[PDB]
């Protein structure tokens, strides 16, 4: 008797600990899973405990998880219903989402033209203006050689200002005084870059933190943010620790940023999970962009929140109308996140092979998503990401208290791993003050 509860089947569409993470909302909800795999997560946890699963190419994610027709087939001979995607991989595949529906299956997500939407950066720039979205303030295009102009912009932008080659891969002015000549010393440094002289400008942030808002979205005209969450930790370009709400905003700021988003998802159509991302610096929010898919750090958001947005993504894709309003979303306690790495904390690259002992920490208001165990052999081709360890408290400090002593009983063996730094971090003086920036790690640590 099919659909005792509509979505029966769904492939999990991806691997590691999100595949995992909806593995378990399924399994929990009576949801029969399919999980698609490749030779080198054969013995992946999340494998282990579905119901069936499907072998769909050789351990290169190009051959297996990049593999639209191989996943397709698999919900094609399993009787799936639904595709779920996780994140990374085709989960902003426009493309893949196509095919999916085109295929007869639904895709647990939004549609694929939201997803070249908010992809083509320049769209989503445009369509976020019209939304209302607060952006960069820029030249709005490329600049003449009208050196009235050029100070008539800056001067509209708020100084300081950064004068950008179109072609390139940048000049900060801090005034009047010195614009001509810096736009001008910009031209030469692009004019050898890529044979472009061409160059434009936009405000300067020089001291921005990431923050970044979860939106739910019905496609049928209800929307709500869930809260925001703090991202400034950062190594490379990587994400290192999230908490929370994000320290500092005050309710009338946090109201005032989440109903914009709230709008935006109405007016693009919005259909399922998905983030909007900001700088964030004398208090105002410049959007950067939106990730249409489900957010890695999502959890940190479950903690404050209470519901669940693996659940609740299913319940949107099965075309009911969200069954919470932002009326009963309620912001509650503190929770910080730390990800995982088979790293080195040194020279910063993956550390794959067998984990000989490992020990994960326990007790109130520590959890910790991973689907490594005792055993287990991280492979040297997919993500260094090997858990978040995500911490609860009834305030900011508590919260980071737990955090410290999660990450000493924490125990991976066999691989070297991001938790001495992790430890560190939690371990700042300043971090612990809260509110620091998009460049604090990088200073703290090489780079």
């Amino acid at each position: 008797p099919r659909g005792s509860h509509m979505l029966d089947k769904i492939v999990i569409a991806n691997r590691g600990e999100i595949a995992l993470r909806i593995l378990r909302a399924c399994k929990r909800l009576g949801i029969k899973t399919v999980a698609v795999h490749s030779s080198a997560d054969r013995d992946l946890k999340h494998v282990l405990l579905a119901d069936e699963t499907v072998c769909i190419g050789p351990a290169p994610s190009v051959k297996s998880y990049l593999n639209i027709p191989a996943i397709i087939s698999a919900a094609e001979i399993t009787g799936a219903v639904a595709i779920h995607p996780g994140y990374g991989f085709l989960s902003e595949n426009a493309n893949f989402a196509e095919q999916v529906e085109r295929s007869g299956f639904i895709f647990i997500g939004p549609k694929a033209e939201t997803i070249r939407l908010m992809g083509d950066k320049v769209s989503a720039i445009a369509a976020m203006k019209k939304a209302g979205v607060p952006c960069v303030p820029g030249s709005d295009g490329p600049l003449g050689d009208d050196m009235d102009k050029n100070r008539a912009i800056a001067k509209r932008i708020g100084y300081p200002v950064i004068i950008k080659a179109s072609g390139g891969g940048m000049r900060v002015v801090r005034g009047d005084a010195e614009l001509a000549q810096s736009i001008s010393m910009t031209r030469a440094e692009a004019k050898a870059a890529f044979s472009n002289d061409m160059v434009y400008m936009e405000k300067y942030l020089e001291n921005p933190r990431h923050v970044e808002i979860q939106v739910l979205a019905d496609g049928q005209g209800n929307a709500i943010y869930l809260a925001e969450r703090d991202c400034s930790m950062q190594r490379r370009h990587q994400k290192v620790v999230e908490e929370a709400p994000a320290p500092g905003i005050t309710p009338e700021l946090r109201r005032y940023i989440g109903e914009r988003c709230a709008k935006a998802c109405v007016d693009i159509g919005y259909r399922g999970a998905g983030t909007f991302e900001f700088l964030f610096e004398n208090g105002e929010f410049y959007f950067i962009e939106m990730n249409t898919r489900i957010q890695v750090e999502h959890p940190v958001t479950e903690m404050i929140t209470g519901v669940d947005l693996i659940k609740e993504q299913l319940r949107i894709a099965a075309g009911q109308p969200l069954s919470i309003k932002q009326e009963e979303v309620h912001v509650r306690g503190h929770a910080v996140e730390c990800r995982i790495n088979a790293e080195d904390p040194n020279t910063f690259l993956p550390s794959p092979g067998k984990i000989t002992r490992f020990h994960a920490p326990g007790g109130f208001g520590v959890r910790w998503e991973s689907h490594i165990y005792a055993g287990y052999t991280v492979p040297p081709y997919y993500d260094s990401m090997i858990g978040k360890l995500i911490c609860y408290g009834e305030n900011r400090d508590v919260a980071i208290a737990r955090m410290k002593n999660a990450l000493q009983e924490l125990i991976i063996d066999g691989i070297k791993t991001n938790v001495d730094l992790q430890i560190r971090i939690m371990n700042d003086e300043n971090f612990q003050h809260g509110g620091t920036n998009i460049h604090y790690l990088e200073k703290k640590l090489g780079l």
